[PDB]
């Protein structure tokens, strides 16, 4: 129903996962998003990149539940 997207931040010395908890409707893919994210991620771990992961869900009281993701 929703549209799991997740903003990914690309830097070889600063690496972060973003939840877009406001549908911004721009992905090339669900895969492609998934599918560069984890790509992305082994490189970032595996070069020892920072790693941030900022993901809002229930947390996010006052932006009316930025879940979604379904």
């Amino acid at each position: 129903m929703g549209k799991a997207y997740y903003d990914i931040v690309g830097s070889d010395n600063r690496w972060g996962i973003r939840h877009d908890d406001d549908p911004t409707g721009d992905y090339s893919s669900k895969e492609a998003a998934f599918e560069a994210a984890c790509a992305a991620a082994s490189n970032a771990i595996k070069f020892g990149h920072e790693v941030r992961i900022t993901v809002p869900g229930n947390d996010g009281s006052e932006t009316n539940l930025g879940v979604i993701t379904n």
